[PDB]
């Protein structure tokens, strides 16, 4: 009968939502698995807590397993999420006693890469699919981190070189907190049954081809595209939908840099000045210390009254959205994004052209993948002239006919890939089929 599988989620929105999406897909037709979704508690952000609660309330047949990992003490000059990621990696070896109590006996685990060493050493007989949450392109660099020595381009044989400006500088320091648990877990990728990627074959064909053909990266297991993951339905309907319903097709710019972006007040002000001068309407997710989603006093102070009024007449300034509901609306014509990979793939699914302003980490390589696929354009020096960058490029994404067509073609292939019979759905069905 039906396989029982465990999905091991990590921490942070970007490392949570693809695991929720996978859990949801595997619990439903045509996969029809019994799914236990492991959640690391405590959670760090309220966004995480509400997303998880809402998920389990709307997926009653999915079983929740709370995996308690003590919060690490803060340390000066160490990022709190990196400290949390390290605590998860350090705790993964404790999973045997927790997974052994599950019934019926589990057939497989699908896990964040932070769990790799713990799962592949203490549960070596349990098939572990390491589900990376970044692009296939950046995953290859991460898997190569244990072999780094430099300020030269990194050339993984068989792949286009990685320029220095696209590699997080900490990757060259094995003692950096992030590099340390990247190295310790990448060293056990070879014991994973496969690497799953939230991507699709026609989106990263050169990378996937190299990895698979053998070799580049001899010792990796098969690297399997399973994206885009079919979207969740959300408990509460998106509050901006009736307004979006009133806008012409493809006339609204969606703007979001996510929870992990550190834009200063000066940068936010310049961005607002640029938007006020553009012709399109917008939805802009702006971070505010006030907890009430409706309190705009901080924005009024930041922009000043005249600018704020003009901005609020032309678009929506909000604290949070259901992103997939926004990107799925016919009124949204473009996406100014930091290119966090979940956001890239949600835009790919809907064929939404991207204006890429990457901030840190994998985002520059993600932006390059987006530009190479024809899904968007990457503004390499956005931070050196924010207002001008906005005025010139927003008009272009919103109207350029060639980019609109190439982005639409990405959307058609992305939809095809996750539909019944799609290349990604076929790959996932074959994984589940191999458990029966
Ligand atoms: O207002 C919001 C903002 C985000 N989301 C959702 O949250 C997820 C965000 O994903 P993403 O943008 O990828 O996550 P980030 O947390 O911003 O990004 C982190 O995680 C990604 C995946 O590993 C990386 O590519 C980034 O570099 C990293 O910083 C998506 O599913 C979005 O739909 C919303 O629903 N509403």
């Amino acid at each position: 009968d039906q396989p029982h599988v465990v999905v091991c989620s990590g921490a942070g929105m970007g490392h949570l939502t693809p695991f929720l999406n996978l859990a949801s897909a595997l619990s439903s037709a045509p996969y029809n698995c019994k799914v236990t979704l492991l959640i690391v508690i405590p959670l760090i952000t309220d966004a995480e807590s509400h997303h998880i609660s809402s998920f389990f309330s709307s997926h009653p047949t999915i079983h929740r397993l709370d995996f308690h990992v003590n919060l690490p003490a803060p340390k000066p000059n160490v990022d709190p999420f990196f400290l949390r990621y390290k605590s998860i990696s350090d705790s993964a070896h404790r999973l045997p006693v927790h997974l052994s109590a599950l019934s019926p006996p589990i057939s497989a685990v699908f896990s964040d890469f932070l769990f790799t060493q713990g799962l592949n050493t203490t549960l070596p007989h349990l098939p572990n699919y390491t589900f990376t949450t970044t692009s296939a392109r950046f995953f290859t660099l991460m898997s190569y981190v244990p072999h780094l020595a430099s300020s030269s381009p990194v050339e993984i044989p068989g792949l286009e070189p990685f320029p220095t400006d696209n590699i997080p500088p900490p990757f060259f320091n094995p003692e950096h907190i992030f590099t340390s648990f990247t190295i310790s877990n990448a060293k056990y990728f070879s014991l994973s049954k496969g690497i799953l990627v939230n991507t699709f074959d026609s989106f990263e064909p050169e990378t996937l081809s190299a990895l698979n053909s053998g070799d580049t990266l001899s010792d990796l297991p098969p690297v399997i595209p399973i994206g885009p993951l079919n979207e969740l339905e959300h408990n509460k309907q998106e509050e901006l939908l009736p307004w979006l319903d009133q806008q012409p097709e493809k006339s609204v710019l969606y703007v979001s840099f996510g929870n992990r972006t550190a834009m200063s007040s000066d940068q936010i002000l310049e961005l607002g000045m640029g938007l006020e001068r553009s012709d399109c309407r917008f939805i802009w997710v702006v971070k505010t210390s006030k907890i009430d989603k409706d309190d705009k006093s901080e924005l009024r102070k930041l922009f000043g009254e005249e600018l704020y009024l003009k901005l609020s007449e032309k678009g929506k300034l909000v604290k949070w959205v259901n992103q997939t509901e926004i990107l799925g609306h016919t009124a949204v014509g473009g996406f100014l994004s930091h290119c966090g990979w979940n956001s890239v793939m949600e835009a790919a699914r809907r064929g939404v052209p991207i204006l890429a302003w990457p901030q840190h980490g994998d985002q520059r390589e993600n932006a390059w993948v987006v530009e190479k696929a024809g899904l968007g354009v990457w503004e390499r020096e956005w931070a050196s002239g924010i207002q001008a960058a906005i005025v010139e490029k927003v008009k272009m994404i919103m109207g350029n006919n060639d980019l609109r067509k190439s982005a639409m073609k990405v959307g058609e292939e992305a939809k095809r890939a996750c539909d019944v019979g799609g290349s990604s759905a076929t790959a996932l069905m074959n994984i589940i089929g191999s458990l029966k």
